[PDB]
């Protein structure tokens, strides 16, 4: 047998670790019992940049720890540096499910490049979900919103806040952050988090305003290392990553239900949700294109500009 041993961010019962246990039991049916996964918590095993460190033998001749990993852009980004990444994560360039399937499909060869390179195969992509806005108080413009005070909790949390901060937003770092006791004190203005954090932590209590528009995605990828994937025999290949693309595809189907929900049980609950017209979007934009410059110059490498170019060109042509 082939097990291949993914470490995993999944949390336990989740969807995610869901859908990739049933991708694992396909691809059993696939290979006639030959091939299977078993998954490892990313936590307990150390974290993203010990998962990376796992990815590769410690002597030659001899089988590295883990096969593959379910990474969030924290380990994609130092798996492979300066791959362009949180190119997906500049404010308002991919603002909804359809749009983010789009580039997942259509540049499915851009995105993969330097993993490949690294020695990697992209197996899928996925989502942890989208970065909004969750606020004390209301804001008349963008630069009135960026004053303000916002902590940032996600797995990838500095270097996203270092881009973020690069954009001129007020955002504090604040890993597993015990925000509560924060926002009711005044210390922070709000959050920036995906929809599940809002409503699993609690903290939709303790502000008034959610923004609609979302900022970004928070993407996610399964890599499985060349020599890993090279023990599977060929002839199963385009089989089993096709049923990893329906993953994919299921996984976003079920993740905007559960967001749809997140944000009608926040409404109820008496949060209001704020909505940009178009052209307030345009002007968002507009200086979000400025702040995409400011990011070149300050942070080389860490947007790749032709890919930019591409999902501009793809999403709004």
């Amino acid at each position: 047998k082939v097990v291949l041993k993914i470490a995993s961010i999944a949390p336990a019962r989740s969807i995610w670790e869901t859908e990739l246990k049933k991708l694992s039991a396909e691809w059993s049916e696939i290979t006639g019992g030959l091939v299977s996964m078993k998954f490892y918590d990313m936590s307990s095993l150390g974290g993203e940049r010990e998962g990376i460190r796992k990815l590769k033998s410690s002597r030659p001749g001899q089988a590295a720890p883990l096969d593959g990993a379910v990474f969030s852009c924290l380990g994609l980004s130092e798996l492979a540096p300066d791959s362009g990444i949180y190119t997906l994560s500049v404010p308002f360039l991919i603002q909804n499910e359809k749009d983010l399937e789009r580039v997942l499909h259509e540049l499915r060869e851009d995105l993969d490049r330097p993993f490949r390179a690294a020695g990697f195969r992209v197996i899928t992509w996925t989502n942890a979900g989208w970065l909004s806005f969750y606020t004390r108080a209301p804001y008349a413009s963008l630069g009135q919103l960026k004053k303000q005070t916002i902590a940032l909790s996600s797995l990838d949390s500095s270097v996203l806040g270092t881009c973020f901060r690069i954009c001129g937003f007020d955002i504090k770092d604040a890993p597993n952050a015990r925000l509560a006791p924060l926002l009711k004190a005044g210390s922070i203005d709000g959050f920036l988090s995906v929809h599940l954090f809002t409503w699993a932590t609690g903290f939709y209590r303790y502000i008034s305003y959610a923004l609609d528009t979302k900022i970004c995605p928070a993407v996610i990828g399964m890599l499985i290392s060349d020599g890993s994937w090279a023990r599977i025999p060929s002839r199963y290949h385009d089989a089993m990553l096709q049923a990893a693309t329906r993953v994919r595809q299921r996984l976003a189907n079920n993740l905007e239900t559960l967001d749809r929900e997140c944000s009608n049980n926040i409404q109820k609950a008496g949060v209001s949700i704020v909505h940009l017209t178009p052209q307030e979007i345009q002007e968002w934009r507009t200086e979000f294109a400025a702040d995409v410059k400011r990011i070149q110059a300050r942070l080389p490498g860490m947007l790749n500009m032709t890919l930019y170019e591409k999902i501009k060109h793809l999403l709004y042509s």
